């Protein structure tokens, strides 16, 4: 109950448990444009958007919000009606213009390099001016321009979250905040909007379930519906999968919102900490870390043997960081992950994996380093 | 409907199908030294095993059939008491002695090498003698001493390569009655593997599939006396090309006309796969078999749905990494479990080829 790392713990909270409207390859063409604040979209003689590999392989297959399309073209084209204030709710009441699009379809140019996150903005008008924008490296790291938007987690904040061990979330979760209590609360009723049908159902089953409605919620997030989901770190699809899971289980269960609450930030918490861990499929090894640790905290409680024990066996039983086959083979990986987390919480592993929680995070945070 | 179709595919299925007793890491360290032949195994002065480490980590945790002890040291022993020209069953009808394993225990060293598989065995008896061993990168793969070699032909292996799938669902409509005898002795002798509960948690198809095929995994793994089917040399690919179709069955129309069909055709595209591939490998192309076996058994020879389910499947498929201390491997066969029963309810848009023979390529490229 140290006080000081009650304080810390609320602020890493508060900066990666965040609202995002689509997914961030659109989310970012979005912001990334809306930075330029063209005041007359109709005034654009010319427009190059600068995109990594990384995020233009998955970006023609999603679809944006409040406009009906999919792909780049209708991104930059809701960039440029989005206000730069909503940062990744960008699409947010934007009034999607055909007119618009026929115009801009004609003068936006692609460039394509390979590199980690990046995306700049290049644009020319009528007039002769000149604009530019840069978000690099981070979701919300914007480079062009200067935007001095002081509060973002510094390192040794960041530091000092690495350090921590799963008995600090332990007793964290006891002693919870009524704007961290309502912040989870936000989580589970923001990410359960988002089940909308049956995606992958085959039963009525616990585990078939918690299938079934994660990827209900990916695919709805991925088609482009009008609904925001609750990100864990920038991730919207890593927020699911440290939710969805837990909350379909739930469900499935005693329908405890007491034990939810608890399940749902412990898992949050975890998340957040493997990702800080982690270096440049963090989707399912990240997000599925957090995910098996909060439903064996529903499952058996504080017992620190067994909560060692399902990690152990989550690291054994690890998806495949592959992502490889676009969006919508996305949900297939988070379904994957739902099936690691759920099994594991039945199998008690006696080499690869290491001997506790703290072992095992450095060694998927290893893994993705390398490979 | 091809006459030396059916000649090929049989000779290949006689000679992938085939019976083995206890996991391949502690039955190839037997069958290395039971090549040694030492006529009185208590004269020998020293003895050492030379293991790839690839192979080491593994038969720690390996119980070595009719010695009911784990690891290298009754492998060894084990090696010493069975016949040579058993070959990967030497462990058959050896009758254990704890005092071999004292006297063995003591003079026993291993050297532990970073290389592809290799075997190595050096013997020094009392008389000053000495005897070596060597298997080295296939499980069959004898360097020394210098055997005959014996049929598996590499102008047979490239015109089985060349097959489609179109051949196999052709096949398995003119089946021999020796290969029905033949799927019908893999069902049976790996649906004795289960041998209770591993990873159940329901009623459910899938529950089902988990569980038989993870408790007929474990059956091997703790060196019961009791032969699994293999495919293509690996007792594990035979487990996950079959026990996922058994299970299936069980649970859906328990048609054993069907089962055969499927079976056959899963272990078929499972020796294609291993064929099209070289150097994690049992549930890529075990479990590739898998799904298209359980694709023939809920949709019949529809080529358009067999081609979707086998890109859903590579989509997703499981991890690279080959999962240690042998508790690993049931657990990766549960997940290619859930990865092939899954790929039957989704269909793939667009890595990820466009049919059968793109995935099985695609797949062998990761490999
Ligand atoms: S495959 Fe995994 S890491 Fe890649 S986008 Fe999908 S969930 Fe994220
Ligand atoms: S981890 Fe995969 S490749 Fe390795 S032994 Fe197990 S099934 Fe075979």
């Amino acid at each position: 109950m140290d006080d000081y790392k009650r304080i810390l713990i609320t602020k890493i909270l508060k900066n990666e448990v965040t609202e995002a409207l689509g997914c961030t390859e659109v989310g970012l063409i979005g912001y990334a444009v809306s930075l330029c604040n063209i005041s007359d979209p109709f005034s654009i003689e010319k427009i190059e958007l600068t995109l990594n590999n990384g995020s233009f392989k998955n970006a023609y297959a999603v679809g944006v919000p409040n406009t009906k399309k999919y792909g780049i073209l209708p991104a930059v084209v809701g960039g440029l009606l989005g206000d730069h204030k909503n940062k990744l709710l960008v699409f947010n009441g934007i009034k999607y213009s055909q007119k618009l699009e026929d115009f801009i379809k004609e003068r936006l140019k692609i460039r394509v390099i390979n590199s980690p996150l990046y995306c700049g903005v290049k644009i020319k008008d009528n007039s002769g001016n000149t604009f530019e924008s840069l978000i690099k490296d981070n979701h919300l790291n914007v480079v062009i321009p200067k935007i001095n938007n002081k509060s973002e987690i510094n390192g040794s904040e960041k530091e000092e979250y690495k350090n921590l061990e799963l008995l600090d979330f332990l007793e964290y979760i006891d002693e919870i905040p009524e704007e961290i209590i309502q912040l989870v609360e936000k989580t589970i009723y923001t990410n359960n909007n988002l089940i909308k049908g049956d995606f992958l159902n085959f039963g009525n089953d616990c585990l078939s379930n918690m299938v079934n409605k994660t990827t209900s919620a990916c695919n709805t997030r991925m088609i482009g519906e009008n609904m925001p989901a609750m990100s864990v770190a920038k991730s919207g699809n890593m927020g699911i999968m440290a939710t969805l899971p837990i909350i379909a289980y739930d469900y499935s269960n005693e329908q405890n919102q007491e034990k939810l609450i608890k399940s749902i930030l412990l898992s949050v918490l975890v998340t957040i900490y493997a990702t800080y861990k982690s270096s440049y499929c963090g989707c399912v090894s990240k997000g599925g870390m957090g995910a098996v640790i909060g439903l064996c905290y529903y499952k058996n409680g504080k017992n620190i043997k067994k909560l060692d024990s399902a990690a152990r066996t989550f690291t054994a039983n690890l998806p495949g960081i592959i992502c490889d086959g676009g969006k919508v083979g996305c949900a297939l990986k988070l379904a994957s992950g739902c099936f690691a987390a759920y099994s594991s919480l039945f199998v008690d592993i006696s080499g690869i994996v290491g001997k506790n929680f703290k072992e095992c995070v450095e060694n998927i945070s290893e893994i993705s380093k390398i490979m």
